């Protein structure tokens, strides 16, 4: 599928870090995230899932992912925010792709993106976590539009 390279600034993110199979942790993490966001009246810039491992190579028990919201760099963590991490997603060049998910196959767009990026004659993927921004609320629209980011550098 299609994509283009963009120069991104770093992102300050707040939320939860989870270890284990994504079939359970991703959903779990976002549930905790929504409860926290609502309780603190936080206004997120983005709802994001960050992936640190390849699920076809790293054992499921060791998989890591973050379910967080992108906030301003000057964000002050609200009082009584136990268990919440506050860290950064680095800036740099990222290949960016947009896709629509109808159903529960959220892995499909990622596979399509990686296969297409592997054929790029000008850029190569870097050993950095990849992430996706959930553009809309699919729990209400019936479909999820996602924006995938994969770190790259010139070949």
């Amino acid at each position: 599928m299609n994509y283009e390279i963009k120069q991104e600034e770093k992102r300050t993110v707040a939320g939860f870090h989870l270890v284990g199979p994504w079939e359970q942790t991703v959903k779990k993490g976002f549930e905790q995230l929504m409860m926290w966001v609502d309780s603190k009246n936080i206004v997120p810039k983005e709802w994001v899932a960050v992936y640190y491992d390849n699920p076809d190579e790293t054992p499921a028990e060791k998989l890591r992912c973050d379910t967080v919201v992108t906030v301003p760099g000057y964000f002050t963590l609200p009082e009584n925010s136990e268990g919440v991490i506050l860290t950064e997603i680095t800036g740099g060049q990222y290949a960016v792709a947009v896709a629509r998910v109808v159903g529960d196959d959220f892995a499909k767009p990622w596979y399509q993106f990686f296969n297409s990026l592997l054929q790029d004659s000008a850029y190569e993927m870097l050993p950095k976590p990849c992430f996706e921004v959930y553009l809309n609320n699919g729990a209400e629209d019936g479909y999820w539009d996602i924006e995938m980011y994969v770190a790259v550098q010139p070949k």
